[PDB]
């Protein structure tokens, strides 16, 4: 197994601007084969020895927003910099 | 005496973007010969006679805002989207 990876529970729904029902993340993170852990706010998730991929919290986030479906994040224009 | 005023205490540091110290709004509109009394946040303010100008409360943040002078008002650009 590869070394176990922490991230906060709604690091998806905020990356996404998504959010998604609760146990979201902890239901996907485990379809696709991690253990995952809970204390508090805090995962720790532990990718599957096929998955090597899966080094820090951006990989965690990509399996999430994937397998929800990028279709449900919405269209907001971010505010314009006083350029 | 011209009709009553009901503003909350810190609507002049609201439109000024200035934390007033405690009290400001209240001695100010005091010190221009208004009536002030305070209803928990609400003051209820009675302009003098020779005030016909004050009849809303952004004419009373007018009052504040002058007499502590604009130059305390500080610089922050607005929010604006995307155009
Ligand atoms: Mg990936
Ligand atoms: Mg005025």
């Amino acid at each position: 197994s590869p070394p176990p990876i922490r991230m906060g529970v709604d690091v998806p729904d905020r990356i996404a601007g998504v959010a998604y029902p609760q146990g979201t993340t902890a239901r996907r993170l485990a379809q696709i084969g991690a253990v995952v852990t809970h204390d508090g706010d805090t995962l720790t998730v532990t990718p599957p020895s096929w998955r090597p991929d899966l080094r820090q919290p951006a990989d965690l986030v990509e399996e999430v927003l994937r397998l929800e479906g990028l279709e449900v994040i919405p269209s907001v224009l971010p505010p314009a910099p006083a350029g």
